[PDB]
């Protein structure tokens, strides 16, 4: 299991707690993505301040991360 | 351990085998991303063939993926 660093909750395979990338190449928990400030369709990371352009899907078209969930579920599986 | 999924060697923690991101969510190597074919200054995704824009720093300049490093480091300990 990994911890997402802002919610200090671990990550789920899917749904409120899905790891999901900001392209500063973090990743943060959909949940608390949700809760970060956003100015004009964007988000800052909130480790390194970076700035994430959102699209019309907003956080929920951010991409997974596709190799985290792979490995966590081979350790769950 | 995690492979990557183009030439099935495991990701390192750094150097020529550290897990970069491209814009669609998926992690490449380093090293298979300096071997795949460019199409002008843009690396096509080898699992979907999504265009990922490269900067003047080609390979370098594609992030690195913090979390997935940061579990591959647990696991090593
Ligand atoms: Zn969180
Ligand atoms: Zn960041
Ligand atoms: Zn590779
Ligand atoms: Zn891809």
């Amino acid at each position: 299991v990994l911890e997402c660093g802002v919610c200090e909750d671990v990550f789920s395979l899917q749904g409120d707690k899905v790891p999901r990338l900001l392209l500063c190449g973090h990743t943060v928990c959909h949940d608390c993505l949700t809760r970060l400030p956003l100015h004009g369709r964007a988000i800052r990371c909130p480790f390194d301040r970076q700035v994430t352009d959102l699209g019309d899907s907003g956080v929920w078209g951010l991409k997974k991360n596709f190799a985290l969930l792979e490995l966590l579920e081979r350790l769950q599986n």
